[PDB]
DNA sequence: TATTGTTATACTCTATAACTATA
DNA sequence: TATAGTTATAGAGTATAACAATA
């Protein structure tokens, strides 16, 4: 009454997608109290050691296409969580800067991230372990 | 002039995302000589695996909602693949095994991903590495 | 001419409600 | 009523072409 597994147990593609949609799924959970996806998430972690920026730079190091991120930031600069203010110099782009509110924002979703999410992921693996598995992540992303 | 990563290095979510995002682009690519997605290719291989079997039960194991199985089912059946056939007790279910042509496509992808995709990303990192990867990536889900 | 932000568009995935035919 | 398969639809996410303003 329960269906075997077969080799899929042993593909690691597959053991990514479902390892991906929890944690993705617990992060929305964690992070609910400030109403963020992960992407708008990290849209303000780039935006907060990156200022200075335009759309185009943000965009591309996100893995976002630029046809698809202006709906992203209307609804942060919509918020009033970041602002777009065209460059002096090159007045055809739009420098990223955060507000006080995104800062805020950031401030406290990073809290809940840490303590109810990104925590309780080192815990239920070795703290080592967790940073092996995030190294080869990164690894196997080049 | 190159963009600072930040806190996102150490975003658990995001390196699983993007991990997986090659992983998946890598497999389409190796398979593509089949023309099976990753899902299609799950698919195959449970069926293999659990012959005998109905729509909701395969189709609840894999994360497939129903209404979006029936149209992946339409594909492979259409293709040859795999047939629906109604149980004589309850006419209401379809049972679904692969066919001989079914079989062979999985024969050959099951070839083709172990050797240019599977085992190139072992050779990437430990072979013993990996299988940790593997196991730790189960253990999140669940 | 090339690039930035943008619109429009399309194709995939995923999600929900409601139908049909059985039971 | 309840369940299996199906249909239609709506929403994300992602992909490309093109156009206006600006370089």
């Amino acid at each position: 009454s329960e269906l075997k597994m077969g080799e899929l147990s042993e593909l690691l593609g597959y053991a990514l997608k479902r390892a991906q949609l929890r944690v993705f799924e617990d992060f929305l959970h964690c992070v609910a109290p400030v109403q963020l996806t992960p992407a708008q998430f990290s849209v303000l972690l780039l935006l907060d050691a990156n200022p200075g920026r335009n759309q185009t730079e943000i965009a591309t190091t996100l893995g976002i296409l630029r046809p698809n991120f202006v709906a992203m930031l209307d609804a942060l600069e919509g918020r009033g969580l970041c602002v777009r203010t065209r460059s002096p110099s090159d007045r055809r782009s739009h420098i990223l800067m955060l507000t006080d509110k995104g800062r805020a924002t950031l401030a406290r979703a990073k809290k809940l991230v840490a303590t109810r999410h990104e925590d309780r992921l080192t815990e239920l693996l070795g703290r080592d372990n967790r940073d092996a598995l995030l190294s080869m992540l990164a690894t196997i992303a080049r």
